[PDB]
């Protein structure tokens, strides 16, 4: 009964990083088929989505458009500490936090707990 | 024909179109193999690039970043009418100007001419 997270992204690294640090507290699942994202969503019914809008190959702003049609849960970007984010572009793109990269998993922790409440 | 034009666009209709109209007034390319993108704008080397943002496997506003730290030319999103896309948002992304699908002809004109100017 662990608070479900799907995440997006395309790093292993990342994956392999959040999933090791969140299964501890967290049901916690990533992309399959980047081309099965809503499928992959409805079947698993996150509580949460960590979204990379980063990624070349998975447009980040455009799903996250698509998925609030749909969706009410909590979307927390991932960014990157090149490109400045604030919370007025996060809101207007969709998303409800973020965080960039590189960040720090306490950090992550953190953002997590106050948004699952 | 001595502008040059770049379209990141993978609906065939609008890029037969914008090389058919553009055709007069510019050297028109598009993009011959998606993984290759940013090799094909230093290939070709263009004035301007138009850049859809819709794409959803092709993330615009990540290779918009990208191209920004060795480029300084125009780039002109191309965005959808329903989606929340502004001014704001385009300047905030790296772009110089938008233009909304489905858009006028005359519209794209005066902007390619203006920016071009």
């Amino acid at each position: 009964e662990q608070g479900k997270i799907y995440i997006v992204e395309d790093d292993m690294t990342i994956v392999s990083l959040l999933k090791d640090h969140l299964s501890a507290s967290y049901h916690v699942s990533s992309v399959s088929n980047f081309r099965d994202v809503k499928q992959e969503i409805i079947a698993f019914q996150p509580d949460l989505i960590l979204m990379d809008i980063t990624l070349p190959y998975f447009n980040g702003f455009y799903w996250t458009a698509e998925l609030r049609k749909f969706l009410t849960i909590p979307i927390i970007f991932i960014s990157s500490s090149n490109d400045e984010m604030d919370m007025v572009m996060a809101l207007n793109m969709g998303g409800d936090d973020f965080i960039s990269k590189p960040f720090s998993l306490a950090v992550l922790d953190a953002k997590l707990t106050a948004i699952l409440r």
